[PDB]
């Protein structure tokens, strides 16, 4: 009944949720590969 | 009661559904401005 309806909502709002953390994690890790690209093309005098 | 969490969950689970797309845009766009300034590294010589 209503009880298993709910623990499977819950069951998929965790891994919405730790998807959601992943990606997130994901593409800050991505901004810093960027920011670490942009510093070595600025040093090698490609950024200006 | 209990069988109020039903609503709840139903709708958060949506909208986390729907940050996960965006997140994955998101994610996508970053690695695709690490592929075109590792580009730019390797045709300057900078890449190994």
């Amino acid at each position: 009944g209503s009880e298993r309806q709910i623990l499977r909502l819950k069951q998929i709002n965790i891994q919405l949720a730790t998807k959601i953390q992943h990606l997130e994690f994901s593409c800050s890790e991505k901004e810093q590969e960027i920011e670490r690209l942009n510093k070595l093309l600025k040093q090698n005098g490609l950024l200006g």
